[PDB]
């Protein structure tokens, strides 16, 4: 199974990690923050703000446009690595894509007024999230919500091949759900998409644990473990160094089966 | 359910327990104590101590006072890493629970030791690698019955390590699960191996995650014990993988 963008193409054959880039001079910080994850293995680095996290502030286009299209425009200078945004605004949208973004990745699914049809005329790849506020068991639920977004992906002429699934890990949902979510990852497969998952420093680790964010690095791999070795294909995390360690490892095993 | 019995308590192996090691290789015992402190507040129900071939007397004053002070301070159940029928012997007797022989009782006096202890046995294995140790698990498992070993006494370890190489420990732990077929207790022991290190690059200290990611990949395999250096950690990995087999329904 591989992605298409810009030209180019990613092997999802194995596990990629992507990092985490948040870019709320910061410019030449997002740039060496970006060189230090590709060189701990990242082969995505995901540029956002803040302002995807429930509570943080909500930003302009303005601001979002000033902030993330000259750090996607760096990376593709500097290196060859992919590059997802995280956006819902179809501006940004738009922008990213001119400036060599490969993944749109929303956790709104193209909810936002305009961002379907920003997001088909990029002709790039976008994760599709699952979320509460977005327009029988949880796992009925979340899988029920993919064949609903997927058809209107593909209603706005985005071909199933550029799309990507993510059960959306967190954002509120309790105990219960995140884990029944992870229990049956492998089983949203049917689709033959890409997985994508997040679940570095969340709650399900956090409450689970009764541990603050800086304490969560255990869980977080175990979590990225129990993703990868139901073939997710792409695992977002904050520590990519020990991410990348641990993939290694699933990559291992699952080679010698 | 799945559960062991030694020296009037019982083991639960529903979920996964993390066995700490407790190396006593050379006050000596005084920094045994503390350590298997940390190691049992930080999460560990199984303590492993090993001193270590070393003469049976060497292995006796190392390892004996060790069980016999963590028997008499703590709750915790006590493995203790042996070949010798005297140590088998020594150990039941001040409250070990727990005999782990890489050797599966090979040397002379042991099985018959073992079976006399009444005591959990631990059976390690040391072309088709799964086929060979399948094939070793139900030799040695007849081996321990012929002895009076109640099947329900054994563990059964495909022994990571030990010269077998990079592919052969994958193939294993790949193919984990299908050990249960025995229904026996798998233990399984790959924390800072070099079967990571080889992978990695990274020496024996820097070696957590991928010690951490075996952990899980052979707990999610249904292991019911893994012996580990780092409890804290692969202690919080366990509730993680508890937290996901227990909301597979
Ligand atoms: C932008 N942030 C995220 N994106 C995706 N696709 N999935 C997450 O869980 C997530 N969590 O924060
Ligand atoms: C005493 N040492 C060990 N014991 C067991 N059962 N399994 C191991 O992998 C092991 N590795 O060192
Ligand atoms: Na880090
Ligand atoms: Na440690």
């Amino acid at each position: 199974m591989k992605l298409f963008a810009q030209g180019t193409s990613l092997d999802l054959s194995h596990p990629h990690v992507m990092g985490i880039l948040n870019v709320t001079n910061s410019l030449i910080d997002a740039v060496k923050h970006a060189n230090l994850m590709i060189n701990a293995g990242a082969t995505i680095i995901d540029v956002g703000g803040e302002s995807t996290r429930p509570g943080a502030a909500e930003v302009s286009v303005e601001e979002e446009l000033q902030r993330v299209i000259p750090v996607v425009e760096a990376i593709a200078q500097r290196f060859e690595v992919w590059i997802s945004v995280d956006t819902s605004k179809p501006e940004v949208i738009r922008e990213s894509a001119k400036v060599g973004a490969h993944i749109i990745n929303d956790i709104r699914s193209l909810s936002e007024p305009g961002a379907l049809e920003a997001a088909a005329e990029t002709g790039l790849p976008v994760c599709l999230m699952h979320m509460q506020g977005n327009p029988d068991d949880v796992f009925a639920e979340v899988n029920r919500y993919f064949i609903e977004q997927i058809a209107r992906c593909e209603q706005a002429g985005i071909a199933k091949e550029k799309l990507l699934l993510d059960p959306g890990f967190g954002f509120g949902k309790n105990l219960s759900h995140n884990y029944s979510l992870l229990a049956r990852l492998a089983e949203f497969h049917h689709f033959n998409l890409p997985l994508l998952v997040g679940m570095s420093r969340k709650s399900m680790i956090g409450q689970l644990l009764n541990v603050g964010p800086s304490e969560r690095l255990s869980g977080s791999l175990a979590c990225a473990v129990i993703a990868a070795m139901q073939g997710a294909h792409i695992i977002r995390v904050h520590d990519v160094k020990e991410t990348v360690e641990a993939m290694r490892v699933v990559e291992a095993t699952l080679s010698a089966k």
